[PDB]
């Protein structure tokens, strides 16, 4: 995974093949383990996970009686290969009519975007698409919705500004229902300003959906950007605890060393990392395979 090892090059910095110039030469000692953490938490691992990992280390390290530290990172290998291989679950799209995707996460971390290469990705593989504004008081992302989808003759359900968020979603599955759509994607507001009306508002389009489809959505997928590190972490903490969320995407992996966030969040929440972005094609926004991208973050 070429295109992947290069996406990673900040986070490797400090991270998996980061971790083998650290080892070079040294013994496993206080020091050692003291150094190794602070690699951990530059990258954004957390706290708490930067923990987890140390100690199933250290204890690792005794159970073989390792004395050089170079063997450390087979051990971090399987360690952190483990966190993630919990929450590896691809997201499955199938069988229903359609198949709903509500996409939560704050302004500013490319909801729309993920969106629109969600819905190519979907009819690339023989899917029919259909999108619903839903973040309806921001003129610019429900026009950016409405003209991409027009252009590739992709349904697109929109109401004037500041129509009510469920109402929109409630008349797509409508729609969606009526046409045989496979996947409905809703987009939705994202002012985490006043996180009690934003929460509200997104329970009620939860509490809407049931109405048209007891299943729906079928996916509350959060967006949340690697680059502004452990505010991802807050972020998917304030949306899941709020409403349910069933799947994680993690979007501008590329360029940011703080790409150890996805062992923050794989760890903190266990709810399933379904895609991850590591570059700007429709195909960069990768369905998230934990050993594809273990062996990319420690191949040298």
């Amino acid at each position: 995974f070429a295109r992947l090892k290069r996406s990673l090059l900040k986070t490797k910095e400090n991270l998996g093949s980061g971790f083998i110039s650290l080892f070079r030469g040294k013994k496993i000692d206080d020091d050692l383990f003291e150094e190794l953490e602070e690699q951990l938490l530059i990258a954004d691992v957390g706290v708490e996970t930067t923990r987890k990992i140390i100690t199933n280390l250290t204890e690792g390290a005794s159970r073989k009686q390792l004395r050089d530290a170079e063997a450390l990172y087979g051990l971090l290998k399987e360690e952190m290969g483990e966190i993630l291989a919990k929450v590896d679950e691809p997201l499955n799209v199938e069988g229903k009519a359609p198949f709903v995707i509500l996409m939560v996460g704050v302004n500013g971390v490319g909801k729309t975007t993920t969106i629109g290469k969600l819905a190519r990705q979907f009819e690339q593989q023989g899917k029919s698409v259909m999108l619903a504004a839903g973040d309806t008081f921001r003129a610019a992302a429900v026009e950016q919705l409405q003209v991409w989808g027009q252009r590739n003759n992709i349904p697109v359900i929109a109401q004037h500004t500041g129509a009510d968020s469920a109402s929109v979603i409630f008349d797509a599955i409508q729609a969606a229902k009526a046409r045989n759509i496979d996947v409905l994607i809703a987009d939705t507001a994202g002012r985490l300003q006043n996180k009690s009306h934003l929460m509200e508002e997104l329970k009620k389009i939860v509490r809407v959906m049931k109405k048209l489809d007891v299943e729906a959505p079928h996916e509350v997928m959060l967006t949340i950007d690697a680059s502004t590190g452990q505010n991802a972490v807050s972020q998917a903490k304030l949306f899941h605890e709020a409403v349910g969320l069933t799947g994680i995407t993690l979007t501008k992996l590329d360029g940011t060393a703080k790409g150890g966030v996805i062992f923050s969040v794989a760890d903190q929440f266990g709810i399933p990392i379904r895609y991850i972005g590591v570059g700007e094609r429709i195909e960069d926004l990768r369905p998230f395979k934990a050993d594809d991208f273990i062996e990319a973050l420690f191949a040298r």
